[PDB]
């Protein structure tokens, strides 16, 4: 089983491919895999996809 990390996004940071999903500054987003250079997120509108946002911070 994945473990889920949830960290909290500090700078507004758009998707580089159709199947992330954008983030804004103050965006709380669900990690789901950190290892990988692309990191897979979660949102509250059900939507899940790979985005390397440098901007966020773990809390």
């Amino acid at each position: 089983m994945t473990e889920e990390v949830i960290v909290i996004a500090k700078w507004d940071y758009t998707a580089q491919q159709d199947q992330e999903l954008d983030i804004k500054k103050n965006e709380r987003l669900w990690l789901l895999d950190d290892s990988k250079t692309w990191w897979r997120v979660r949102n509250a509108a059900n939507r899940t996809g790979y985005v390397p946002s440098n901007y966020v911070e773990r809390k």
